[PDB]
């Protein structure tokens, strides 16, 4: 029993983990075998300012070591700095590039120093709702499958209300975002419904079943009151994702829904659901199997 | 900017986890050094939980009884002791991933991040609390035993719970790396109950600052109050009496705020009785209890 926002272990990235200075600038980078990831506006028109760059400018430390930089080329808003040598601990690594909805452990580093790890959700929106301050610039984002570390995030920058905007690790941002200091302003964001339908299942596994009723839904009639509520549309592929929960439980999935339809129209009135007033939705319906499960890594 | 329930990084910790099987029971060990700690309970079947007698059960035991196995490689057991709860398996390698650490009791209200296990292998990390009834909210499913609680403080581990239990309400039990428990529990099976469980007052009162060190203010009020006064109006909503050694430890927050201990506990008593009339607080629609004012400050 217990439901908690669970975060992969960190100690596959902790591993690759490395501080970047160029000038004034310090930030974190990804050092998988000779290539240190990080934000190309650590160089801070990007490929005039990186043409006026030598390899010695870039300063790279990992732990007590400093490590020489023998190339660099810019992807997208990523900068690859070559370096001599190949770190050891480099894991088996992916690149992939998340969908809004999909969750992911962030290791919060400062120069080059992990301080933290916390699992977060990609907003409908494409901003983050992290924890971070200056220097955390670097920082990733992954989820573990098995072995494998599937790198999803770099940070790279926060925006005004708070939120958080970043890359992929091929320097593809998420969402309308550019690296450079202009207004810029997080869409409306909408509630991840797959996700709240995911957790009140998490719910019922850990026996709270209040909001439970006797109705069902068309998933039409679903839409059309989730759109009102602002939460995200609710596809065939969601209701399909979540037929695994609805085996376990019992509830069909189109069942949950008229619970969530009552709990948009009439609030939780006092209640909790897994000690939250709020529906939470930053928990996908893999993380809840995978956490109701006891999946290992 | 932003706040979140933030885990230590789990690396250090996750580089001392192993399987511990005897007999029929399998359960998650930390290796330090040459020493496997683990719940002494692994000795147990479930008819022994009702009245065990665990040092009847473990005289009967000898070192090839317990195979430890740290990933694809069996450690020998070379030796075995029991120190209170926890039985410490001597081994014939010392761990080379042995961080620097220390074992440390905490009080209730602490913090500390807690790698779950199973079969040795670690699947996640979630930061928690030790509550003022000394269980802890965890997450944990069966063969979970011997999952560590932890803080990290400058490239030094310091372990704060061994998970041995799962009490009939759902929260959990344990104990400190010296194999004493946390609250008035046993690792035998009986009746035992979680004591009614408080809200940590200084934990409320430092997420409130980190709320104002964020740029969230609704909730301040013109009012201060006695010490006394917020302790009789926290009592009633069964939170922890709020102590001046917590308002002491309060005290950076109040200076970084500008907004006096006393001044934040008036805040505190008009939210127990407004609630938060639609409102959030750092993305929460409830007070929290699970930062500590360290915690508050190592965030901000
Ligand atoms: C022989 O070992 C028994 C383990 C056991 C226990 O609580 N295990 C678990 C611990 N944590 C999360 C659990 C989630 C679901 C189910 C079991 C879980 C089983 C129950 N009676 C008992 C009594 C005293 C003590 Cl100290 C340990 C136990």
């Amino acid at each position: 029993s217990g439901f908690r926002k669970m975060a992969f272990p960190s100690g596959k990235v902790e591993g690759c983990m490395v501080q970047v200075t160029c000038g004034t600038t310090t930030l974190n980078g990804l050092w998988l075998d000779d290539v240190v990831y990080c934000p190309r506006h650590v160089i801070c028109n990007y490929e005039d300012l990186l043409i006026r760059k030598s390899n010695h400018n870039f300063l790279v430390q990992a732990g007590n070591v400093q490590l020489r930089v023998i190339g660099h080329s810019m992807q997208n808003c990523v900068l690859k700095l070559k370096v001599d040598t190949a770190n050891p601990k480099t894991p088996k690594y992916k690149f992939v590039r998340i969908q809004p909805g999909q969750t992911f452990s962030v290791l919060a580093c400062y120069n080059g120093s992990p301080s933290g790890v916390y699992q977060c959700a990609m907003r409908p929106n494409f901003t983050i709702k992290g924890s971070f301050l200056n220097g955390s610039c670097g920082s990733v984002g992954f989820n573990i499958d098995y072995d494998c570390v599937s790198f999803c995030y770099m940070h790279h920058m926060e925006l005004p209300t708070g939120v958080h905007a970043g890359t992929d690790l091929e320097g593809n941002f998420y969402g309308p975002f550019v690296d450079r200091q202009t207004a810029q302003a997080a869409g409306t964001d909408t509630t991840i419904t797959v996700n709240v339908l995911a957790w009140l299942y998490a719910a019922v596994i850990n026996g709270d079943r209040w909001f439970l009723n006797r109705f069902t839904t068309t998933l039409n009639d679903f839409n059309l009151v989730a759109m009102k509520y602002n939460y995200e549309p609710l596809t065939q592929d969601h209701v399909d994702i979540l037929g695994p929960l609805s085996a376990q439980t019992g509830i069909a999935v189109l069942d949950m829904c008229a619970s969530l339809k009552e709990l948009l129209q009439n609030g939780m009135n006092g209640r909790t659901i897994l000690g939250s007033a709020l529906l939470e939705d930053e928990f996908t319906p893999f993380d809840v199997v995978r956490q109701c499960s006891g999946v290992t890594f």
